């Protein structure tokens, strides 16, 4: 396998913004990723998992486990995943608030080291 | 079908400092223990795995191992193997580096993060 992990930080204040709009951003991310996993499985990624680790006093780290079909595909994989997350959160937020905006375009993944390479 | 998990092992800052004072780099030792497991073909337990380290502030770090553990009983077997392998190997390294001193390692354990996409 060719295994990578991505990490994205969700600010505690971002999570609260979503909460106040009546949204659970963790549940939304899970839905976005499930959908993205299903819409790519057997394609560029043979497997995908999602882990959440608390940040204290608030916020969380979102980890995405990926088994990629080839290393050179990572850039396009990360690009498409990032776009799906930002666009999908933006749509939900718009709908929950009657058209308010929230700053999301800084959401971005780091490709973590894989020391078992 | 896959059972993707993340195993997280916390290393206290004081434990890291204990190894540093023995002239040992515990992060590199842990890296090498996991690479030897890999180089044994993971003893067949998994087809592959990823590994990274995150800092703890102000001191210490967590080691992360993420892989398809296949099944619950196999997960338990992987965790038991890695934990024993880490504890025994670090103890040998520490013993050698210090001329036979001991260090308390039996609290080292992995917590398991669930795949939230399941």
């Amino acid at each position: 396998p060719m295994i990578r992990c991505l990490r994205l930080k969700v600010e505690g204040a971002l999570e609260q913004i979503f909460t106040m709009a009546g949204l659970n951003i963790r549940d939304l991310l899970r839905d976005i990723l499930r959908r993205w996993r299903d819409e790519n499985y057997l394609g560029m990624v043979e497997g995908a998992g999602m882990f959440i680790e608390e940040i204290h006093p608030e916020g969380f780290s979102l980890y995405v486990h990926l088994d990629v079909r080839a290393v050179s595909l990572l850039e396009a994989i990360v690009q498409h995943l990032t776009e799906a997350i930002i666009s999908s959160l933006a749509v939900e937020f718009d709908h929950a608030t009657g058209g308010e905006r929230v700053h999301l375009i800084d959401l971005h993944f780091e490709v973590l080291d894989n020391l078992l390479e």
